[PDB]
RNA sequence: AUUUUUGUGCCCAUCGUUGGCACUAUUAAGGAAUGGAAUAUAG
DNA sequence: GCTATATTCCATTCCTTAATAGAACTAGAC
DNA sequence: GTCTAGTTCTATAAGGCAAGGCGCTG
């Protein structure tokens, strides 16, 4: 029920004397250079593992003694690594030779794993182990003795101990406790418990431990049996009894005996090493004298990839075995028939090169409907010619042959509308062998080919060394500390300096590479965020209390916007533009402390100092653990719906509600509390712009720029295109340009759209790429209305960045060609560095735009939950669980559109953020039917689904809308469950407006519009509702949307609400019962 | 231990009135997608 | 009606999963 | 009295498929 997370603060290193920063850098260089030594050594230790080393263990979970050995003996690593490479063919032979037996299925699957042949190769770690023995002159029996002890101590194997512990037991020369003493003592405790198994009091239990230890006190007991180290749980019982905090605690004799029996194995030996002195000597030669902190720090970096990749690879092998078990090899013959397409005459290749077949190549399970249509044509064609005795009807069948093509051609094109277009030739070939293979078998065969290729291509994880980071702290690490604010105050008072500053100091014990001795030194850091939320001190007496959350942030209740003195204001106006932003923040900081507005921050040695040295740059990070206690007594449920182009929404439901609006949900009283859209507003001149929806200024205020763009297009407005045998069409892009140049259009849409048109222009003028160069810089870079200068967090702004990157791609590709060595970033940078920089600037800008959107959306969701929690109580935030949206069976455009969703990225941020607050919990839920369920009716107790609707005026009606509505009236059946809702909803539209299909069907759009206008005018309404997939509105039984208007739909009264607001309620209601007893 | 000029970023035809905001860091691989140039296909 | 399938070669993005960011202690050194 | 620099510590159920959850713009 205890949760732990870390909050990190990045900082800037504020340098000191070159010589002072040189000493720190030299130390950092020392740990980094040494780290690869431990990695090579531990890999070698892994090679020494054998059956006599892992005989009778827990072997983690669902693992095989063989797999544990194979992962240690053989690893996939870079080709240029020191360990000798081995061919995958010899893996089984080497395993048998070392093992003395053949490898099992798990070991075999491991060897079978895919990897990049060009970048990595298998390495024989066993051979590396021999190198250690030969190089260090070690007895095989002696190293084996040490290896066995290391395994018991968790220095090697599946579950590893901390680097600090491993270094201490392996290389420590400090006084160690006597294991024999603990072993007799633990056995005696077990013995008395067996002798008196019915005790049910801690008091009886504490007496037994003391009897076992032959002592009257825990202190005396600890001195004899566990002289040094943390207190064991058994002794902890005696201790807590003396302080009387465990008197009423439940006693379980079997468990105490069982836990004690498990810990017995570790005390059968005294840890007397035989090769540690030699090994320490080799290490000393390569990394210098043994120190616990330095050796431990290097080992931690070395051990992480070795231990982590072993865990990941074992899970991977087990998953792969299961995936292979899932494949139906019994369907392999059917796959052969389907795969026979390449050898048929329906597929033609110059080099006869085939490719993998997937379900989307036949339209997945739709081929079943198509087969039926084909059979009806065939059965009708048989009867026709059976009762068409007259000969010379070759055309009858020839006509039937043509009908088959059109049936397939229609099928492919129809499936192609909402998905990838299936292959006509493949389908024609399959119909030829219709007698040969059943249709269901075809799907099964095509699925087997696709599934087997996917599982077979999965790659193993290579073992790659880490780029090291070193940690300084109060305990179990390199000694380090952040000077405390009180210490800071004292320091400045003793130096006769101003009481407060904006710099942070740390004192860390560092090694002098020259003297090879430890020294403590001070280093200065700078991090306004750390100062504001932690470090700056509340000097005033009677300062506000520390917040429930430690950090002093706006979300935590500290507004931090105090009245500024005129002297402070001058400093901001006075400061250079580069420093104005930081100074204003500091001035407010000094203002809130001066005005006693700064809340206190409780200080503890809770901050870790992480230092990373890249070149001469030092990256110091301060991170602290944040503890939280789970609270499962939720009173409010906050649902979150995530959208790509529309606004995200949230809805809160009160639980165990009693009041005017209470609804009884399956015996649970709930009250919809509120719903809303997630928007991030930024103020400008008493004007606020939502960062998630702003699409840019209208063109009329951008007339020079739009006209400036027009002048360039005019020079290259001559573009040729060929469609439907339309070669040398002499297409004009400027016509298309004006369509987007309307003053009513948003700038971002214009800029994104202009990029595409420019993209097409370059395609026509392939040898005139160079000319667009300067226009691109003004469009994306230098221009005042350039993409880099103005952009929002809206979906359209992101697409604009997408098109801009593609456009640069086109300019580079066209810039180089035949009139073959391949173009690389090196060539493009050489050919055009400025443009190359522009691509990087756009990439870096988009990544910073994406990080922000995730953080700002996360804060709004967390802020609402915190607001609801204070008024009502513990809140459970629920978000849709979105996964596997990008698939190869979907159109690339659909996949490209889906990539910008960011739902998982936002949820991970919310999930991480929720961990810092008590009374807040986050879980993901199934999003199935969340857009079509009538909230608070559906599942109370009946199933209630309704279609999404669009609203517009008769002039706004489009042919697409007209077609959509009719399709819904089709009697053709569908696998999509939601299809029923649209047909049912489409029925209401005819019923509600007194129409008949004949009026909608076979009617010009214009005439259809007139019909709809005459009805609306009679009813005194200007807008009409129609069911549209992805519709903006939902007819809800309840008034979930505050701006909803009641309407009578087909004899029923519903509230027209934003569909997204409805969805947020639906998300909250998914498995709502499980959340409450 | 004193640097006094900066933690990282986000928004805007008006870049400031004290403009308005937000935020866990790192390592490494893997999975699934995308862009551009082109080739082969069937229209 | 932006033709679609597939492939090659150069680049990208969004996300997941293995890790790091130790706790409690005391003999002996200030 | 504190603090450092080393040691040892741990604590031990629920559907199958696959659609659903997303947007366009002329």
């Amino acid at each position: 029920n205890a949760s732990e997370t870390r909050k990190a603060y990045t900082t800037k290193m504020i340098p000191r004397s070159h010589d002072r920063m040189k000493l720190l850098g030299n130390f950092m260089d020392y740990l980094m250079d040494g780290t690869p030594i431990f990695f090579e050594l531990w890999n070698q230790f892994g090679g020494g593992i054998d059956r006599d080393i892992i005989s009778g263990t827990a072997n983690k979970d669902k693992i095989s003694d063989d797999l544990l050995l194979a992962v240690n003996w053989f690893k996939v690593m870079p080709i240029n690594s020191k360990p000798q490479g081995v061919s995958p063919s010899n893996l089984a032979n080497l395993f048998q030779q070392y093992s003395g037996s053949e490898p099992d299925i798990q070991a075999q699957e491991y060897f079978a794993s895919n990897f990049d042949t060009e970048k990595h190769q298998w390495k024989d770690m066993r051979v590396e182990y021999e190198r250690l023995l030969a190089e260090l002159q070690l007895s095989r029996s002696d190293m084996h003795h040490d290896l066995k002890l290391m395994y018991k101590e968790k220095c090697i194997g599946l579950s590893l101990s901390t680097a600090h512990y491993i270094t201490s037991v392996m290389f420590g020369t400090g006084a160690k406790n006597n294991r024999q003493t603990k072993h007799q003592f633990y056995s005696k405790v077990i013995q008395l418990l067996e002798e008196s198994t019915q005790i049910n009091s801690v008091e009886q239990l504490a007496s037994i431990i003391l009897k076992a230890g032959d002592c009257d006190s825990y202190r005396k007991l600890r001195i004899r049996c566990s002289r040094k180290g943390a207190t064991p749980s058994i002794l902890k019982i005696v201790q807590d009894y003396e302080l009387g905090t465990n008197h009423d605690d439940e006693v379980n004799v079997p468990s105490l005996i069982a836990n004690l029996k498990e810990k017995l194995g570790r005390f059968e030996y005294e840890c007397e090493w035989k090769c540690m002195e030699k090994i320490k000597a080799f290490l000393a030669s390569k990394v210098g004298p043994y120190y616990l902190g330095s050796y431990s720090a290097m080992l931690e970096n070395a051990l992480s990839p070795i231990k982590g990749m072993t865990t990941k690879n074992c899970k991977f092998v087990l998953k792969q075995i299961d995936a292979k078990n899932d494949i139906k090899y019994e369907n392999e013959p059917f796959g052969k028939i389907v795969e026979g397409f390449f050898d048929s005459p329906y597929f033609e290749s110059d080099t006869n090169v085939k490719w993998v077949l997937h379900p989307h190549h036949i339209g997945e399970s739709n081929i079943k409907t198509l087969w039926e249509d084909l059979n009806a044509i065939h059965s009708k064609y048989e009867e026709d010619i059976a009762s068409l005795s007259e000969d010379k009807k070759e055309k009858r069948i020839k006509v039937y042959q043509g009908d088959v093509c059109q049936t397939i051609n229609t099928y492919c094109e129809e499936v192609g509308k909402e998905a990838k277009t299936p292959l006509v030739q493949l389908l024609r070939y399959l119909y030829s062998r219709k007698d040969d293979i059943a249709v269901d078998k075809i799907i099964d065969g095509i699925t087997f080919l696709s599934k087997k290729h996917k599982v077979e291509k999965q790659k193993i994880n290579p073992v790659i060394q880490k780029y090291p980071s070193f940690n300084f702290g109060n305990n179990s690490k390199l000694l380090g500390k952040i000077i405390s604010p009180k210490d800071k105050l004292k320091h400045n008072l003793k130096c006769n300096r101003n009481q407060v500053d904006n710099y942070i100091w740390i004192e860390i014990k560092v090694l002098n590479t020259k003297t090879m001795r430890w020294e403590k030194h001070h280093y200065a850091l700078s991090s306004t965020r750390f100062l504001e939320e932690v470090y700056y001190p509340a000097t005033s007496e009677n300062p506000p209390d520390a917040l429930a959350a430690r950090f002093r942030t706006k979300t935590n209740g500290y507004e931090g916007k105090p009245a500024l003195s005129a002297e402070q204001i001058e400093q901001i106006r006075s400061a250079p533009v580069g420093l104005r932003k930081v100074k204003k923040r500091q001035m407010r900081l000094e203002a809130a402390r001066q005005q006693n507005l700064l809340p206190r921050y409780t200080w503890g040695k809770d901050f870790n100092i992480n230092i990373c040295k890249r070149g001469n740059n030092f990256e110091v990070t301060l991170a602290t653990k944040v503890k939280k206690k789970k609270e499962k007594n939720y009173k409010v449920v906050l649902g979150y719906a995530a959208n790509i182009v529309r606004k995200n929404t949230y809805a809160a439901i009160e639980a165990h509600a009693n009041g005017d609006g209470v609804i009884d949900y399956n015996d649970l009283p709930v009250k919809p509390i509120e719903s809303g859209f997630v928007t991030v507003e930024s103020q400008v001149r008493d004007k606020s712009y939502d960062q998630l929806s702003y699409n840019g200024v209208k063109l009329l205020y951008c007339k020079p720029h739009v006209e400036s763009r027009r002048s360039f297009l005019e020079k290259y407005r001559n573009g040729t295109m060929k469609d439907n045998r339309g070669n040398n069409i002499q297409i004009d892009f400027m016509k298309d340009f004006e369509a987007i140049a309307d003053d009513e259009t948003s700038l971002y849409y214009f800029n994104m759209k202009y990029c595409k048109l420019l993209q097409s222009s370059i395609r026509n003028h392939s040898s005139q790429a160079k000319e667009y160069r300067e226009e691109i810089f003004e469009l994306l870079r230098d221009g005042k209305l350039s993409v880099l200068k103005l952009s929002s967090l809206s979906n359209l702004s992101f697409v604009m960045f997408k098109v801009a990157k593609s456009l640069i791609g086109t300019y580079f590709g066209h810039l180089l060609k035949k009139p073959a060595p391949p173009i690389t970033d090196e060539d493009k940078q050489k050919a055009d560095p400025e443009m190359f920089a522009l691509r990087l600037a756009l990439e870096e800008k988009r990544l910073n735009k994406v990080k922000s959107k995730k953080e700002v959306i996360a804060n709004k969701i967390v802020a609402k939950a915190l607001e609801l929690r204070d008024k009502y109580g513990p809140v459970l935030i629920k978000g849709e669980n979105i996964s596997d949206t990008t698939k190869k069976g979907k159109k690339s455009s659909t996949n490209s559109f889906l990539m910008d969703w960011l739902a998982r990225g936002v949820a991970n941020k919310v999930k991480e953020m929720v961990m810092m607050h008590q009374g807040l919990e986050f879980v993901e839920v199934n999003p199935n039917f969340t857009s079509h369920q009538d909230p608070f009716v559906h599942k109370n107790p009946e199933n209630t689904f309704r279609a999404r609707y669009s609203r517009c005026t008769p002039s706004e009606l489009t042919e697409k809308n007209r077609k959509e509505i009719l399709s819904f009236l089709s009697d053709k059946p569908s696998k999509r469950p939601t299809n029923a809702y649209y047909n049912e909803g489409a029925m209401a539209f005819l019923a509600t407006y007194g129409l008949k299909k004949n009026d909608v069907l076979g009617v010009s759009l214009e005439k259809f519009k007139q019909i709809m206008a005459n009805i609306l005018h009679q009813r005194s309404e200007d807008q009409l509702l129609f069911p549209s997939r992805g519709g903006m509105f939902y007819l809800a039984t309840y008034k979930l949307d505050a701006d909803a208007t009641s309407v009578n739909w087909n004899g029923k009264q519903f509230w027209v609400c934003n569909a997204d607001l409805v969805a947020a309620y639906n998300v909250g209601l998914v498995d709502i019962q499980k959340d409450f007893k």
